[PDB]
Formats: C-alpha cells, sequence, structure tokens
C-alpha cells in the first residue's frame, strides 16, 4: 500500500535512496565517505570535534532526510567506537547530536543507526537499466575496509527485496476474505509462500559475501548500540539536547518489518505475552519507521486470516495457510544457521549472551511453528 511507504518493487526498502546531500552539508558527506580512512589514520575524532552545528533546515523531502540519517548515523557509531578496540566515546558533541537529534525527532526513529538507514537507505545500482542483482548493486557507506559491510547490507537487502513480492499479495487477501473468494485467496496464500520460499533461497548469498570473523569482531562492533552495554552502562550523552545519557540498542539485522510482516497476516502471536520474547519483538518496532510501525498495526487491526481458514472447514486453505506458516519456519530456521555461522561459533573462538540469544530465536520459531494447522 502506497500510504505505508510500502514500494511494490523493493517492499520495506526505499525506493532509488538519494545519494548526494546539498552541498551545504558537505562537511558531514565527506566525514562519511571517508570513514575507513579516517579512522584508521586516527582521525575521525578530531574532524568530528572540530565540525560546526549546521542546521537541518535545508533538507527539503523525505529522502533528503533518509541520507542525511545515514550519514549522521554512520559518524555517530564511528565516533563512538572509535577503533572498535574498545577504546569509546560518551559524549557525542554538540554540533552532531543536536542535529541528529532533531532529524531522528522529524523522522520519528531514534538518534541511533538502524536497519532502516544503514540496509534499507544505503544503496545503489551501478546502472540503473539492469536489474536490482548483487553485482548491479552497491552500498552508499562503510565503516572499515574488510568490514563486508557491502555483503551483510546488499543481502538482507536483496532480502527485503524478495519479500517485496510476497508484501504485494497481502492486499489481495483480506479483499479475498470481504469478497469471499474461497479460490482467490487460496491462490493468494500459496503465493505468498512460494515468495517466502524464494526469500529463503535469496538469504543463502550471505555466505558467499560475508566472512564470519570480518563480520563478528568488525562490522559488529560498529554495529552495536549503547542499551545494556557495559561499554556504555548508562547510555550516550546526546550533549547539548537531552542532559542526561539515553539508552538505544544497536543497529541489528533484528530490525526488519519483514518476519513481524508476515507473523501479525498469519495471526502469530508473538506480540502477546509478558515474556522477554514479546517485549524484545515489540520494542524492535520502535526502531522501525513510522510509516512500517502504522503498516504493521493495520495489519493487526483487520479481521484475521487465521479466523477465517478456520472458520471454513477447507482442507484446501489449511493447506495454503499451512504453507506460508513453513515457510516463515523455514526463514527463522536458516536465520538460525547464521547466526550460529556468525556470531556463536565466532564468540566461541573468543571475542551476545550465548544461549540467551539462541533460546529467543527458538522462542520466536517454536511459537511460530506452534501456529501449523495441520
Ligand atoms: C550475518 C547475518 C545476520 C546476523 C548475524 C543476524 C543476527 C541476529 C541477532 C543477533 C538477532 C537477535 C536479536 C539481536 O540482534 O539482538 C537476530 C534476530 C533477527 N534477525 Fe538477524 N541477523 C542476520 C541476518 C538477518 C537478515 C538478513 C534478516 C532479515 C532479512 C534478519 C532478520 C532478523 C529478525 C526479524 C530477527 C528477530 C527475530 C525474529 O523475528 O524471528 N537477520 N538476528
Amino acid at each position: 500500500s502506497a500510504a505505508y511507504h510500502i514500494d511494490e518493487e523493493v517492499g520495506f526498502a526505499l525506493p532509488n535512496p538519494q545519494e548526494n546531500l546539498p552541498d551545504f552539508y558537505n562537511d558531514w558527506m565527506f566525514i562519511a565517505k571517508h570513514l575507513p580512512d579516517l579512522i584508521e589514520s586516527g582521525q575521525l575524532r578530531e574532524r568530528v570535534e572540530k565540525l560546526n552545528m549546521l542546521s537541518i533546515d535545508h533538507l527539503t523531502d523525505h529522502k533528503s532526510q533518509r541520507l542525511a540519517r545515514l550519514v549522521l548515523g554512520c559518524i555517530t557509531m564511528a565516533y563512538v567506537w572509535g577503533k572498535g578496540h574498545g577504546d569509546v566515546r560518551k559524549v557525542l558533541p554538540r554540533n552532531i547530536a543536536v542535529p541528529y537529534c532533531q532529524l531522528s525527532a522529524a523522522l520519528e526513529l531514534p538518534p541511533i543507526l538502524v536497519y532502516a538507514d544503514c540496509v534499507l537507505a544505503n544503496w545503489k545500482k551501478k546502472d540503473p537499466n539492469k536489474p536490482l542483482t548483487y553485482e548491479n548493486m552497491d552500498v552508499l557507506f562503510s565503516f572499515r575496509d574488510g568490514d563486508c559491510s557491502k555483503g551483510f547490507f546488499l543481502v538482507s537487502l536483496l532480502v527485503e527485496i524478495a519479500a517485496a513480492s510476497a508484501i504485494k499479495v497481502i492486499p489481495t487477501v483480506f479483499k479475498a476474505m470481504q469478497m469471499q473468494e474461497r479460490d482467490t485467496l487460496l491462490k493468494a496464500l500459496l503465493e505468498i509462500a512460494s515468495c517466502l520460499e524464494k526469500a529463503l533461497q535469496v538469504f543463502h548469498q550471505i555466505h558467499d559475501h560475508v566472512n564470519p570473523k570480518a563480520f563478528f569482531s568488525v562490522l559488529r562492533i560498529y554495529l552495536s548500540g549503547w542499551k545494556g552495554n557495559p561499554q556504555l552502562s548508562d547510555g550516550l550523552v546526546y550533549e547539548g539536547f537531552w542532559e542526561d545519557p539515553k539508552e538505544f540498542a544497536g543497529g541489528s539485522a533484528g530490525q526488519s518489518s519483514v518476519f513481524q510482516c508476515f507473523d501479525v497476516l498469519l495471526g502469530i502471536q508473538q506480540t502477546a505475552g509478558g515474556g522477554h520474547a514479546a517485549q524484545f519483538l515489540q520494542d524492535m518496532r520502535r526502531y522501525m519507521p513510522p510509516a512500517h510501525r502504522n503498516f504493521l498495526c493495520s495489519l493487526e487491526s483487520n479481521p484475521s486470516v487465521r479466523e477465517f481458514v478456520l472458520s471454513k472447514g477447507d482442507a484446501g486453505l489449511r493447506e495454503a495457510y499451512d504453507a506460508c506458516v513453513k515457510a516463515l519456519v523455514s526463514l527463522r530456521s536458516y536465520h538460525l544457521q547464521i547466526v550460529t555461522k556468525y556470531i556463536l561459533i565466532p564468540a566461541s573462538q573468543q571475542p551476545t549472551g550465548g544461549t540467551d540469544l539462541m533460546n529467543f530465536l527458538k522462542t520466536v520459531r517454536s511459537t511460530t511453528e506452534k501456529s501449523l494447522l495441520k
């Protein structure tokens, strides 16, 4: 749906992201485009600290604000984490923190790099006349040489793009229920499951483009936040904007709207409960663009697909409904192998609670498989 900033082609991802800010913002852009060099040489913090404060007034459209959020988000992670080996900063200087906080308040996102910045808005086609394939795409920003950010961001992006093909069927589903069109609804469900199965294959590409040590020991350090982090146990001081430090979670992949989109579509009850899984999942919506926050809530408000399928004593409908449910399980099962490869093992070889992170993921999967109708 157009009202919810959902693209037919790229889904939750931002269509054709802007690459240039107005010349007014060059001092930001130059720092962001040169993070690998500036961090390596140990100059990044000096360059940030001698920035003047630039007003956000000259950002004139949504895409401009998205790019500015990406630029400032990347500079922030780099400033806080520096070279990525424990020498941190607890005060984001006034001349970044104030405009970053104002912009974030206008976009209804927290002042930290999130998935919608470093993945959904961080990309370009190399040649626009060619399709959305890895070898024709690129990211706009990276942190360090050899951080594998192009691989992680683009493959996450390509999964979002694959899911878009299922997302665009969702309106067909609800109207089918409202028009009592049994065959249309069944075809629609099968199509969604098929597209979700194609999204699972896209996920396999991460092995070709992301290397585990680089991810765990470099990229993951720059995507880390300051909520419950002993390195910044009190959060980050956004100097000149809030007096006391604030805590925000790191820009994980867990901020995608794709799994939750189909959770609520299928009536899978992840957000219900007091447990640590519901709270974490519901907390992650805070980090999704407000338009996508609204989309998930609208879906939660429409009549239940699950109640519809169970009401009709239709084996065809249940089997198609289940095909969607299983594809969602398969995604989470595969995603679990990915976390094992890219976090658990590299951590075990010395450096992510380990077991408490896995049970969370296993819980969400288990909750998902329990929803099968059989
Ligand atoms: C190297 C690849 C990846 C790693 C290491 C990774 C890591 C993680 C981690 C650690 C969590 C637990 C919560 C947290 O981050 O604190 C998580 C959950 C999650 N991840 Fe990823 N992720 C990766 C790729 C992806 C991709 C590509 C997607 C989506 C396209 C994704 C979607 C999710 C979702 C939705 C959750 C929340 C749990 C759920 O909905 O079932 N992840 N991931």
